[PDB]
């Protein structure tokens, strides 16, 4: 399974790191 | 806005946290180091990089030393007394712009010249922490809800535009001979001024594509977890260490400056305060300083409000609470300190601040985050020791530099919903559904693409009327208070042109997202609906 960084690297944006809502 | 009472609150709030907040961070044991060398290494390069650009614009007056002297000092003291230590500062790019045209403006003033420019910024920082004190004060960070997403954006894309513009400048100028360099050198043969040029392209571009590829090793499926995870932390870093490398494959059939490297001078050579000079700027500078000090104040009133507000996003599920009046208060002290010392001013700086929170963070199977002052606390004396590494770090190539530039202006784009929309404007209008087709924005979906194209439009004139700005010689020291009425115009004058929901859809507080939709479901929606179907070529 993915780890932390893994996860949160797909719901932040790379620009600003904002978590993303879908 | 009563005065002092949100300071007051700040410092109550986060005096009662304080002594976990440094237990917490000695509880975690050798692990907070990593977390703290990603975050080092997200600090150090870029401010290394503003170092080399001021070294270039300020005749050599400030360099990549002051830059990192400024990061660690700031960084520190934030961290044992500053209200948010998941912040970090650092010198930013907005800083280097209003220095240079500082720069600009006293060298052309006999009364000043190059023997003043530091005193007379320090009048400047003067002036700044005073105007940050009477914000902090009076509690104008309480209206920071109304730092939209458009200011936010727009402000992003032109700093990106400067970054592109950086980078092509300095590759231009590897091609000619440097200004303060003794001509007569073999380095400026105009054979070897070519082979220079196209070294530095062969460089930056390999720097630039590497570190651009490493950034989504996360999601490979070769190597081990832990390379993964190693490679998309510090893969920046490594390609910086690795293009030097190969820059060094030359060095026995070359002359010494081929290709060139990093033009700050090392502290340590015996070549190598300014409250003293400052007695010696004449009185009507001294007022006059007063007016890029507004501007700076208003940058930093910005930036550090909107890089703490990033690090601290609800979805963090972070405990303790925020001090934003409290660190504009203390922004303004340093920013004192920094002028006083002769180094450009910190701020808060993005996207290190929730990268920082980033790197804090675990899942409980649901974040959670390590929230403490050791990481801060190191990542800024490491930055600190980086000075007296500087024999070590003027190796790299500027070349390298020049292809970072670069880096941070395409890595401006991936989350940039103004940028999105240029992009949708740019598509043709049978290929929409093409956009459909993965995750993109609800306003997509939930706007009428007449509506998104008039917002576009008047989004990109704003741009690029304040790019052209910051291109005037003087008048461009005002382009921040083009960034601030963008507030009051979002406020009152949009709403007249723009429908409501409209607005709240294409401004709105959070990221929203729609996953992608079938082709038979992207083909009834109205931005969808001029479907033309493919060529016998294209299947």
């Amino acid at each position: 399974y993915p780890g932390d960084l893994e996860i949160l690297d797909e719901v932040m944006t790379r620009s600003r790191g904002e978590f993303r809502h879908t």
